[PDB]
């Protein structure tokens, strides 16, 4: 039952997997946390569940679809994102709740 604070970076599917990837940043970061034997604490979520939380309508109602987001519990990498990224909305979030149960789920 006990809450964490989720960072969120969104954008369009179409921007993040084709416009301006983000693989290689990822392939990085993970390449980095694994030299420092350091747990991964960034994900790459596709069409994003915490997005269809009631609370999240407007947002996603504002996000072109289909949407995708880099979500991690480390504040700093998401603002950095947004910086790195620009054409995005950045956000956070409490979860597991009972309206973001799967905080890092995707529904497809
Ligand atoms: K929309």
């Amino acid at each position: 039952m006990k809450m964490q604070t989720y960072y969120y970076v969104l954008a369009s599917r179409r921007f993040l997997l084709q416009e301006e990837p983000i693989e290689e940043v990822l392939k990085e970061r993970t390449r980095h946390y694994h030299e420092q034997e350091k747990e991964i604490d960034f994900w790459l979520v596709p069409q994003p569940a915490f997005l269809e939380a009631p609370e999240f309508a407007d947002i996603k109602a504002k996000c072109p679809q289909p949407a995708a987001a880099i979500i991690s519990t480390n504040s700093q990498f998401i603002t950095w994102l947004k910086l790195r990224l620009e054409y995005v909305v950045t956000g956070e979030f409490s979860a597991p709740s009972e309206t973001i149960p799967n905080p890092l789920a995707s529904l497809a």
